[PDB]
Formats: C-alpha cells, structure tokens, sequence
DNA sequence: CCCGGACCTGTGACAAATTGCCCTCAGACGG
DNA sequence: GGCCGTCTGAGGGCAATTTGTCACAGGTCCG
C-alpha cells in the first residue's frame, strides 16, 4: 500500500520543535534520502495535495509558509546541535520546490530503528501527538502491541513542550488527554495509560496499546 | 489544637494562533 | 504559427476551534 517510513531511534528521541505541516514534509525527505551523499530534495505541489487530501491552493500555502519557518531551527542529539537547512529553499519551476538538507544529518536518518506506514499518521493534527505516536512505534512488536514507561521530564525536554505545562494539571488537560484522544480517533491504534507517582509528584506515564486488527 | 505556608489537584476566563474554506488573477500548455 | 480555454498554483483574506497562560477554589501535611 502506502509508503513505509523508517527512521533511526535517534531522530525519534531528538529535541526539536516543528509544526504539523513541517513534520509532514520531513517524512517525505526521509523517504527520498533513504532511497539511494546528496541531500538535495524536491517536492511537487500537486503530489503533496493528493497524499494529504488538500487542494493545490492550500497545499501551495502549506509548503511555502512551512518552508520559510525552517530558518533558525536547530536539532539536538543527546548533547549536539545542528541546523536543518544550510541554504534557503527555492523554486526552479512553477509547482516545484528544491531544498538543501544539512549533509551531516544523513547518518542520523539511516542507522536500532523505528518504522510505520504514512497512512497511519496523515490525519493527526497536533504536532505533539505525532511525536508521541512515533515514540510508541519504536517499542512495537510484530503483532501490533506494546508497553512503555516514559519519564515526564524527558517528555518536556525532548518534545520541547511550552513552559506552563510544567504545572501538572495543565500538562494533563492540554497535552496528555487531548493526544491520547487523537490517536484513539485517527490511527489504527488503541491506547491506554496510567500515572506513576513518588510522593506527591507524578514522575512517569506508562503506556499500553494494541492494534484494532485483532 | 489551629495558624500561615508550601505543596498538590481541577476549572473558569481570556489571548493568540491554527484550521479548512473562499475568491482573484496570471503561468504553462495544447488543440 | 499564435491565441484562447483550461488546469494550476501563488496571492489575498475569514470565522470557529484549539492551544497557552494564569487567577482562584479547595484538599493534605509540616513546624
Ligand atoms: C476543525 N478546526 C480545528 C481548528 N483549530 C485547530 O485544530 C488548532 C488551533 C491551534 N492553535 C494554537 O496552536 C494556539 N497557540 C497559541 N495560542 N499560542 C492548533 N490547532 C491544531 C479550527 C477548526 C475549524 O473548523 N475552523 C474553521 C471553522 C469556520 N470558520 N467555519
Ligand atoms: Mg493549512
Ligand atoms: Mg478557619
Ligand atoms: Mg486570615
Ligand atoms: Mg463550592
Ligand atoms: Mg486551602
């Protein structure tokens, strides 16, 4: 069926802040690179629109604004920091974009690895829920189930959650609860969780999941 | 004992940003 | 050959929802 994205666990666990539309482009770049050094990639408006069910106009809007917002963004591997792009994007032909990814990032893309089909994620809206759905895939078994314990401090550092989510009731209300409900509504995964406490503080969240093909 | 204080939880308000939509008009191409 | 009819996509916008922030109500234990 649809394209199988694979990526090193190091990218899954990196520190960065990207919007939904930017994460969408990033999945296709990883796809192009892996099918091969170069680092020069390309995107056609009319193809983006068909994959994610957008019109050409709104696709054009999404590519263009995503693209100018990469400037100044950095990626951290735990630590080491890199820029995503080393030259501005540019369009040689109408309906075509050309981009220059940092060639030092190549080895981090292809390595202890993570994998999922693109149709699983293309309806998620909140970028933090994409981050969470990836980090769960890293632990999945062939049959489609898994269980993992993530530390709350590590979630805040790695997903670069905004500062007010250090108050636990806001963390619950605006990130944890909402994102477990997108995954349950928009992917083929069925997800549950429970809180681990130490004294008054909640320190970890323990996730279990299965696949709805069983 | 009960105080003020340092922790924790949940909800009500308001501000800022993102969503899918809508309209204009010229570029690229072929009949 | 060259104009025009169509398919694209590069611009300009919108209101309704969602995300980020902080005040206040209401629980416990410490000294
Ligand atoms: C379905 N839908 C989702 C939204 N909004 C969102 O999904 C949305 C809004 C935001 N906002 C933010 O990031 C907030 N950030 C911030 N205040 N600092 C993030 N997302 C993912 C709006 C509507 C919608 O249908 N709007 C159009 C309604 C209409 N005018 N007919
Ligand atoms: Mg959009
Ligand atoms: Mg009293
Ligand atoms: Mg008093
Ligand atoms: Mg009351
Ligand atoms: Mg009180």
């Amino acid at each position: 069926n649809s394209p199988r994205i694979v990526q090193s666990n190091d990218l899954t666990e990196a520190a960065y802040s990207l919007s939904r539309d930017q994460k969408r482009m990033l999945y296709l770049f990883v796809d192009q690179i892996r099918k091969s050094h170069d680092g020069i990639c390309e995107i056609h408006v009319a193809k983006y629109a068909e994959i994610f069910g957008l019109t050409s106009a709104e696709a054009s809007k999404d590519i263009r604004q995503a693209l100018k917002s990469f400037a100044g963004k950095e990626v951290v591997f735990y630590y080491e920091s890199f820029p995503w792009f080393i030259k501005p994007a540019h369009s040689p032909s109408r309906g075509l974009y050309s981009v220059h990814i940092n060639p030092y990032l190549i080895p981090f893309f292809i390595g202890r690895f993570t994998q999922f089909r693109l149709s699983e994620t293309k309806e998620i809206t909140n970028p933090y829920a994409m981050r969470l759905y990836e980090s769960l895939c890293q632990y999945r078994k062939p049959d489609g189930s898994g269980i993992v314990s993530l530390k709350i401090d590590w979630i805040i550092e790695r997903y670069q959650l905004p500062q007010s989510y250090q108050r636990m009731p806001d963390f619950r209300r605006r990130f944890l609860q909402v994102c477990v409900n997108e995954i349950n509504s928009r992917t083929p995964m069925r997800l549950s969780y429970i809180e681990k406490k130490k004294g008054r503080q909640t320190t970890h969240i323990v996730f279990s999941f299965r696949d709805i093909t069983s």
